[PDB]
């Protein structure tokens, strides 16, 4: 089957003002590359090439200008806007026509993932053509997230969005895989107390059909978010330490495309020319002559 | 005599791409506030209220939307563009009519200053009705900056822009105070071997007339630039550590305007309401009822 | 003349297991042992005669690291605090070290940075009467001695770790005292938590109208190293300054040289054994470079 | 059938003086725990319980006070001294009697590792009953390390210690596994030009026999090292960001013993007791009542 991608870069509102007055959070860099490269790279690693970027009226054109139609990176990028931040689950109504009768994956524009065998973690979720797949990650502050409770057998048995009394420390990450049933589930949602269409409700519909796979994203993986000024800074230092230690970049879309055989040497060479005088173009150039396992 | 301020927020070119592809360096935040807030606050602490922000064709309108006419902070802000990055001293040609017959001060849009008695450090440059004043600061890498040589008695005796063999470790910082001669010195300037109208040629012109005052910005002050992704990050951590230690912000313009008796408590409360839900608005609110010495 | 005391006590078990193998104040902040910072602070206050007080197990190690201090133009002595019975116990333990002189006490994990710091210390240190402390605006005053001011800015109360703090002004870990302090310490009774409190010593001066409270402004950095998190921030803060400037913060050898307590020959010989690393190279650079 | 471990916690000479004038590098903390906890945890994760710790004359006794005989953690620890820093390969001479007739592993006392499936990465190598196993990791500065060269088929064809002209960017990490041949190979080593018994000469002897296995430690793992004050600080920040995000600790030996079933609940409870009023003891207590996947 075919699986298409959606990145939701919703508005942070005025939460991070005045820092984000001139530029929305999702267009900020994390260290050396725009924030959106990280979730984009995650979809690419999941085998996904057709991707819809949804954001605000104001930012959607800015992403188009940054990313184009993606043909440079062997992708097919399209855009849509969410006129008002009416909940993450609205992504599937906005993208109904984009999705068609195909499988889909949703990732939030401000989630970074790092770790080993990430291709294989995602592959098993991409492989499932029936039901939904999500990931649970042990966090210190589960109250801020969708929370998954497990029984002593290891079976997911409940989900709650931002519970006052969380039942575990397992938060659901901002990467979701879905089958063809997601649009209709999305269409029947009602607004929560806060007036949002909630992705946790989508996820609960599958759980209540026994069609939700909840895989553990283990403690050896880094799932970071960019919610506060503080965490933005930590995420930047984290990526800076890996990259400077390794001489290898995290979530460089041009590299991922090249390693997936979606662009060839000659194309990557052309992508490197414009930035040949900075570290990034110099890095793309080096990938043409080095074996990296 | 009245002193007017100029902030040159010129381009970074393609130097920091792809990170700055969607947003220009000087519109990024440093931790919790826009970069430009820091040099703006520096001019405000120096007593300056009439300020011209010069940036690229693309960014000047964005600074204009972020900052407006300045009347909300008791400032008077105007705008002009630098069509091409033909050197820093071009700020005086672009700003000729804005400066008029008055004294002036230039600050770079990407310089952050911190330390004690900063009001007094600037005041003694601001008080000088004739001549020019600049600040020298000990750095690791003087070859990147304008460099000031001193003789055994502490007298400034030479300036070189980015010398290959620096004569000292003292860099001239991106904050400059000038009398009414500056525009005429700037109009006589011809381009250097790197094709720029050099602020260091302006400073040398004052030096060769015996009218340059070089004051030491002591090691107890922090002068950070934001030249690389690495230093941007260090800058962020540095401000974060001060702010979270003290519960006081560095370079909050609303606060400086309020402490300078330029806006009143009413106006401050009115600036605080729209941000009432985030830390920044709350901070502005707290300043209303706490005495800080 | 003023005598100096560095209280490098226990952090108890609260930074365990990181401090299982080492006293907190022997850990480094970036490139140098933590105690170099308060030591440098007392030196900057013009104090050369310094008593270092620590645990029985730690005191020999400070002694190994620092010696008699004569290499840096200082006069260092050592004494032990057998149980962590409170900060104000430094004066009882140090009674005979102090004698009839004026004194100062700095906490071994307090780090300070900023401009004119010599002058901020000079005013307190030159006083020949009463006591002097510094008040610093912090986010978390509950963790500290908290000074309350009236509308004229006069200090009117002090409280140790108040549950409901009267201000955001913490009293920093640097204290200057006239000859009254030892006798005030002697008459103290243990607090609820069973500690001889420095805040009780400072309240005794305040009640006599003999406490001077100066503001350490927001342009100074008073870091402390109370948690693993803050220790790390302190490390990052020092590193950023030093790598920016090419100058070191709280380098006692530098401070001794600049104070004229050791000469260029002496400094050169201190550089020799460290000449293969950045620290010794730094000292050798100081011989030839004028730094304003 | 036993694999025995060695942690070489040598002298960093005077390289990090004066910070290490009072204590050995490997007794410093990386964030919340002593540095040696990290490689210790690494040998524990590889299934190794009998471990010799080698440090200097001055430091060995201090490791003894910190760690004891290891019985509180289900381990069996011994201590020996390296009187002169005459090479890593010396660990096998000093450790000859400790190893006896068993298989062995050597880890450097300042090496930190983090990543997913690390148990499995270590498992394959520790399970081998022949030859030697080492890990190759892409770094920015291969000159500082042993460097492995591969042919176009990925086969290792040469090993060089600190080459002036590195043949690849793949460094051999400070984690080595050996069959019963290493002791005899070590004992026939002669000093290299810098007067050192080289672990790289040991690994080369196995390579020339066709008995060296080089596994790649992929980029999704973090091999941090702690060579400079700068890197030590970065390592601290890295651990801190992981631990505060997750509410789980990296390289907590008590946790590893418990999960390996080498100590029981009651024993973990007793270990928690004296640390109950810091975050580390509370964390041991929470591990009694939480299921962590
Ligand atoms: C280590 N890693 C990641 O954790 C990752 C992060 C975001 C998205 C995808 C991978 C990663 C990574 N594994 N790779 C290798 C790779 C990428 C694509 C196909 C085959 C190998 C890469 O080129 N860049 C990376 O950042
Ligand atoms: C400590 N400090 C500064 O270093 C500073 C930095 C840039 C611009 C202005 C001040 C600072 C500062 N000194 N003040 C106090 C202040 C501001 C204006 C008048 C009188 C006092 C402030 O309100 N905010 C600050 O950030
Ligand atoms: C900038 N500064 C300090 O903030 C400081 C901090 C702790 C202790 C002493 C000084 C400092 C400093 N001002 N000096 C200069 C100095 C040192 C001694 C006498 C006069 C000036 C120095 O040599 N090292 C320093 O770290
Ligand atoms: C994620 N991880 C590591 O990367 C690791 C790092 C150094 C040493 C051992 C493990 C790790 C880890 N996988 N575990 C789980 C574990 C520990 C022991 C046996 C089986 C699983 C753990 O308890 N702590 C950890 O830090
Ligand atoms: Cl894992
Ligand atoms: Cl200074
Ligand atoms: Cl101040
Ligand atoms: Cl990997």
């Amino acid at each position: 089957m075919k699986r298409k991608g959606i990145i939701l870069a919703g508005g942070s509102g005025t939460r991070l003002h005045p820092a984000t007055l001139a530029i929305s959070k999702q267009l900020l860099p994390v260290y050396d590359k725009p924030m959106i490269y990280y979730p984009l790279s995650t979809l690419m690693l999941a085998g996904i090439r057709e991707i819809l970027i949804i954001s605000t009226p104001q930012d959607t054109p800015r992403f188009q200008q940054l990313l184009g139609d993606g043909s440079n990176w062997g992708l097919d990028l399209q855009y849509a806007v969410q006129p008002s931040p009416d909940g993450l689950a609205q992504a599937f109504l906005i993208g109904e026509s984009f999705i068609g009768n195909d499988l889909s994956a949703l990732v939030l524009g401000d989630n970074l993932y790092y770790g080993h065998d990430f291709h294989e973690l995602l592959g098993s979720a991409s492989q499932r053509q029936t039901g939904a797949s999500v990931f649970a990650y042990h966090v210190l502050d589960p109250e801020r997230y969708g929370v998954v409770e497990f029984d002593q057998g290891g079976k997911a048995i409940s989900l709650e969005e931002k519970p006052l009394e969380p039942k575990s420390n397992y938060a659901v990450t901002g990467l979701y895989f879905y089958d063809q049933q997601v649009v209709d589930i999305a269409r029947d949602l009602k607004p929560s107390p806060r007036g949002e269409l909630e992705i946790t409700d989508v996820n609960r519909a599958y759980l209540e059909r026994g069609q939700l796979s909840v895989e553990i994203m283990g403690r050896g993986y880094a799932w970071l978010d960019t919610g506060t000024h503080d965490s933005l800074l930590e995420a930047g230092q984290f990526i800076a330490t890996l990259e400077n230690r390794q001489g290898l970049k995290v979530a460089c879309p041009e590299e991922i495309a090249y390693r997936q055989k979606w662009i060839d040497a000659a194309q990557l060479e052309k992508l490197a020319a414009p930035l040949a005088k900075n570290g990034y173009g110099q890095y793309l150039k080096r990938l043409l002559t080095e074996t990296v396992y």
